């Protein structure tokens, strides 16, 4: 793959030239506000020690305090979480939510952690960050190797220095004041900005065949959605194998196989897969929902796909972009097409502020208004600029950036 | 009386065990986060010392910052405010509102002490306690003894230290920032809890006759809410005195005589009563609205009412359960029947954080919802347990307590 | 035993009545600023729960931040810490070193819990007192059950909530900023008053045999002080057994021995003897240096020495101080005799606080100094209110606490 | 040459080795506490903006608050920070010193900037980072690039965050707080350094001639106390060029040309020089005192000093170690040779917590008793582990740090 952070830098450089930018403002938005880097060392059940280092970028925070998830997972490293802590950046702007952008990450295995040392690895680094976070200063989340109770423990841990401080981490538990909706958001947010893209074409879910690359909180809510809304899911992946059906695979069947620890190779309700074979395979659509960069010059040229949705944070580097404009692929933008998490954890942050919760209906009202006024506001700047939809985002949260940047000032 | 730590703890362990609770987490279950006993001497208004002993019990948080009451009554001690905090927990869980328990209190008699005095025991209180309480760690309130007057001191001392902080403190006077419905909510929500049992029986209050002991914050505004209702109020009594009439009181001209500075045993529209016989005065329903322990193994034998409604915290004793279950009398749980008053301070505390009030009906309307809800599920607990209304409440707070505090977890 | 509040509060009320205290002065001295009671729960190694309840009483800090030690034992309850924490004032200003006093403890046995169950219990009672001590607050130190290792912990537990504060704790490791000499403190601290006492006898410790019960940090040192200074140790108890030698025991041997895991009754260089009859041994002088209420009234009758110098916390109550007083025996009391301790602790604070180290030749001579100094003050005392030695230390430091009092004054 | 990182962790596993210390404890140590990379923009003077990255890396804090530089020069990048901060852990234990290591920087030129946007620049960068730093906690100075009244503008900008904190940094100005003696403590230092060195061959300072790269604060510092200890300084570099004599240099009239803007290649005593050739000049000693890495692979085998004495941080590489030393050279190494600088820090801070100053004399008698300690220690370690003079003082430092990490122990 490409370097992470020289892919997105390519991006903002682009970005930048087409709103013209101040060849110092783009500077000055280039660099993190701050990098963090932690050491992390916990007793294994047995005792002996085990060190980590952990990562908290905090890119941007001149609209808002800043946001973003926590990555577990053995390829963290630092480029990774400042690629994505600026993606953050301009991702909460896209949707125009009252957020800046941060990311974090451990570059461990949780497969290879029990859940006891699981538990006190998160305690111990929400212990050596949690000066440098906060309610309006910087508010995790889940990502890729975390989930609601790893967010339980962040809650919990920050809690014993500052008060019980809810709205400090989103992804929480519905038990410990999580939002109804935040688990599903990412997925349903990718099938509303998808079908919002198809619209434009006259055109619905329902037309389409689907591959689906992981099947984790993003990819299992990503297929349930496009699969409820008529649409044909004909290849699902994740790191241990994958599942092919030309006719259609079974969703809910298989997410109750997963449930029940079931393998996708296994599902009797189609063909075991190579999944190397995922992002190559006959569809209409592709949907990246694992790791970044895995849409690259080495297999861009082979991809079938008319449309990718970006669900997956930074799934296709440049090269890969133009390789794709050419064979006539559209790209839905990550800093669209996923910015459901985020949207919904910034609900769920309203309702632990206001301490009054939302139910499921209302956080799903609100989440499909945002990404429709995102996705309207993208074609207007893509018609503007004549440029490509990835632009079309990224010059829209950029601009808000930028804007909010200037008013705030540069004196002491 | 039964120790009230004792008897609370009894009910505890009961409602554990129709849980099945593990008996590591009962243990941690019951003590408390934190106990706190501090020294409060003011001058008085001649220049002399007295020196009183402040309570602050802070029993659980793990589903949010803890609340509950503050009791100006000489027997206020450790084994008092432990099983009134106990109690808040559970309370607070069973309407479902985002708060833990915890209580606190001092052992004076306020109709000794002067204005002034009164003022400056609970300015010296709130400097003690100041540090261990906040808007999102533990928010205290009006109980026995106190009132929205010294809400008002609490909130303008605490305000000192921290700044402006409304929602601090509940039951606020409304020109401080207090809800509308407030003083009345404690009273008015035992009768909506009292009208949700009766309709199980094809029955309303205006079909019952009624006794009520005490006739302070939440005695006054019952009695007039089961007037207005067409209830018979057919005995009240209060520390100085008691009144009956058969027919029924007139509630209104009672407390209209009241607020004229009347003793009950002088009002006209009535017979004057030995306070002693209200417990066993013959009615159908029997609401305790003062003190904790009054129905214990001596005299609940002698109960002619087939419903009591707890008003009061821990009325009954478990002996007392007992004995009046084998008599057929039902009891509707203090932890359900008087958490209108905790509900509408959640109600209270949201409207100041979120810096913007609520009107009236609004108010009553939510509490309603809120007593409806719980009654509806402590129904169902009932039926899944086999159990009495009680137990049903008990447990409906305990799980809900225990399945917070799991999720939150145990390492360090 | 008599009960250990009862025991200290009748002592309060002799040394009261001889100042002549205000009775609204009296009460307010007897009350403690704060009592905490706080749930210590931890995993074991195996991963199952422990719940403790951790106590820091609080007790005065007219004379400047509170200080007192850390009690690890079966017996720890509120009254013993109650106790413990009163006679902290009185001792401190024995010894007019500018600290109140306070005391903690928790009710476990340590001998039960592996190091790493005793780490995490240490810092699980800091995380939930961080918030109520600190270098200006409440400084915490060693006592029984605990040692540096212990205080190593609570200075790191605490300092991820307030940074790095070495003196928030005394006793600690050299290492880690801890002082030459504290570990021998109480001891020698022990070994000074007592000759300052025999000197107005004509005596020194090379005249005298001696009775030592207990060999922790208090006995160990306060044995090899005495032998090094040519006394007679015949007899030396801990938990287990006791030895005895009517020529004096080796005391660098049996250190030796006690050092390689040996056991006192297994020492070859004395016989053994049955350690419930160490405090009727023959011997000049009988210092007791475990527990508290040992000398009460079934055994003082029996006593066979002439001085008891009390280097362990309240060993000796006031039935059994009468019933000593007529056989005419007299004793160094335990607020003069065992303050070497929190004198150095002071030091070592004073060392911290200014960011550099004494010698321990500086450490003893101030020691020594501050010893003589509160010798005389107590025998000016004596004289002056014509009482016995154990009254003119508690009315030498509760005089002086009163003044401290009087001088901050009552208004709010 | 080499990556400043990856020598001076080779440096680090070398001295692991040798101490037998266990690769988890190793990788902790190696891993730094903290890393802190802020945006440092201003205005220039113009009003156009400039930005840069700054940096803060807290290496270890088990010994005490961290202690180390501030860098203003191109060239800083985190690997030189990190290096150099892990280098001050070290450093501070070899002296003995109750302080762990950091170090920070930004990586502007001086000369480019105006004093006015020098100030600005400084005040940004602790406008960014004073959360970060503190009398306890992180204590900033001088490095390459800043002086005294760098450190001002620290002193100043950071106290309107937290109060009037002259011992926040060190290397103050003489009229806020600064101590005598630390201007000129570096190479004071050094020189005693070097005396106790050449005694252990019955040789001083006079007997030998002298190379010196770099002429600033350790460098001017450096060669007066040679000169003035009889030292023949045959050679001296900076930035700009260099001036040699065979016979000596007059040092003072050298630094009086200096003062008055004059660059070595004009100096009047002494032939002009291609800077180039410092390192390998002809001389007995040499003396780096500018940047790291000088002395690396290219090189070694053309150096003709037979002593190097490390004033630079890290000037000399691990390659360029095994190559010196097969050619006799021996290295006096930078962790123990130029910590005179932090030595009286140290003293400077102690000053400022005192509140009253020491004169010269007894700053610099006292930085020659931890200068002359330090070496005694070394020596005994080289014979100890029968290893060189980096590694007799590294395994020093490095123990002393394992041995207060392992007492704090790790537990959350
Ligand atoms: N969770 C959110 O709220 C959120 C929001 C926006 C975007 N994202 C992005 O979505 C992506 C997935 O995150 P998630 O929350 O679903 O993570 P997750 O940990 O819940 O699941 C990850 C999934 O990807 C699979 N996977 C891992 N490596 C793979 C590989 N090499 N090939 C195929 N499958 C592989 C795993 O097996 C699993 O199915 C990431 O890029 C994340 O940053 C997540
Ligand atoms: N106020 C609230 O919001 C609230 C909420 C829930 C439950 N409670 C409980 O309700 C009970 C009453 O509290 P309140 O707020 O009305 O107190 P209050 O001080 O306003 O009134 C107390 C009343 O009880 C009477 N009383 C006292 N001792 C009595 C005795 N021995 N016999 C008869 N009457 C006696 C007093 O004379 C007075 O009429 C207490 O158990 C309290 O904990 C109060
Ligand atoms: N450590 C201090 O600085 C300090 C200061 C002043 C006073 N004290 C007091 O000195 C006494 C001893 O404290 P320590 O620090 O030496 O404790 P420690 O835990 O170091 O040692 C306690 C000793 O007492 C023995 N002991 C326990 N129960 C006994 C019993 N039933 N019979 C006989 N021996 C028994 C133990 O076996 C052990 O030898 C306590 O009263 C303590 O409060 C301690
Ligand atoms: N200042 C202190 O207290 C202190 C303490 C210990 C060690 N050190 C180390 O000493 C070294 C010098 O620091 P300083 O405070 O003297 O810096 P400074 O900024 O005062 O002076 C640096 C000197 O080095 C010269 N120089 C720069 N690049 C050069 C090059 N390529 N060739 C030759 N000369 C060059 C400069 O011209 C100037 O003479 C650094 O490694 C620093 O980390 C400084
Ligand atoms: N996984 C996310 O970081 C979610 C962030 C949030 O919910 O705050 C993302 O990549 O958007
Ligand atoms: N009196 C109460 O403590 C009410 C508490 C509150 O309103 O917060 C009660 O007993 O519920
Ligand atoms: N063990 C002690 O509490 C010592 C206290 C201290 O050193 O601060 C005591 O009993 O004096
Ligand atoms: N220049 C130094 O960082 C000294 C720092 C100090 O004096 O604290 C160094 O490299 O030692
Ligand atoms: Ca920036
Ligand atoms: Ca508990
Ligand atoms: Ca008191
Ligand atoms: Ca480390
Ligand atoms: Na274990």
């Amino acid at each position: 793959a490409m370097n992470a952070l020289v892919a997105t830098n390519r991006n903002f450089q682009r970005a930048s030239r087409i709103l013209g930018l101040d060849s110092k403002l783009e500077k000055s938005l280039l660099i993190p506000y701050r990098e963090i880097k932690v050491e992390c060392t916990i007793p294994k059940d047995d005792g002996s020690l085990v060190s980590y280092v952990g990562f908290r970028i905090q890119h941007d925070n001149a609209r808002g305090p800043m946001k973003g998830g926590i990555r577990y997972h053995p390829e963290v490293d630092p480029d990774e979480v400042n690629a994505l802590a600026q993606l953050m950046t301009w991702k909460t702007a896209v949707v125009d939510i009252p957020y800046g952008g941060a990311k974090g990450g451990i570059g461990c295995n949780p497969k290879d952690l029990s859940i006891s040392e699981l538990e006190r690895l998160t305690r111990v680094f929400t212990q050596k960050i949690h000066d440098l976070i906060g309610i309006h200063r910087d508010v995790p989340a889940p990502d890729m190797g975390t989930n609601s109770q790893t967010m339980a423990w962040i809650l919990d841990e920050y809690s014993k220095f500052h008060g019980h401080s809810p709205a400090v981490v989103t992804g929480k538990p519905i038990d410990l004041g999580g939002s109804l909706g935040r688990e599903a958001a990412t997925g349903l947010g990718v099938v509303f900005a998808t079908e919002a893209l198809f619209a434009e074409y006259g055109k619905s879910i329902s037309d389409m065949t689907f591959a689906i690359q992981g099947f984790g909180n993003v990819g299992t809510w990503a297929a349930k959605a496009i699969f409820e809304r008529g649409g044909k899911v004909v290849a699902v992946s994740d790191i241990n194998g994958a599942i092919s059906n030309p006719n259609g695979i079974d969703i809910a069947a298989l997410l109750k196989h997963k449930a029940g620890n079931g393998s996708l190779k296994d599902f009797s309700g189609g063909d075991a897969m190579n999944p190397n074979d995922l992002l190559v395979h006959d569809c209409d659509v592709l949907i990246p929902c694992a790791l970044g960069g895995v849409l690259n010059k080495e297999n861009a040229n082979d991809v079938k796909a008319k449309f990718i949705i970006e669900a997956a944070n930074h799934p296709t580097d440049p090269d890969a972009d133009e390789i794709l404009s050419k064979k006539g692929v559209i790209i839905l933008p990550d800093v669209y097409a996923n910015a459901g998490g985020v949207t919904v954890s910034y609900f769920e942050w309203v309702q632990n502020i206001q301490g009054f919760m939302w139910d499921e209906e209302k956080v799903n009202q609100e989440l499909k208004r945002y990404m429709t006024k995102a996705f309207n506001d993208i074609k207007a700047n893509c018609k503007t600029h004549n440029c490509d939809l990835r632009m079309g985002a990224f010059t829209l949260g950029l601009n808000r950036v930028a804007r909010a940047t200037l008013l705030r000032g540069w004196e002491a």
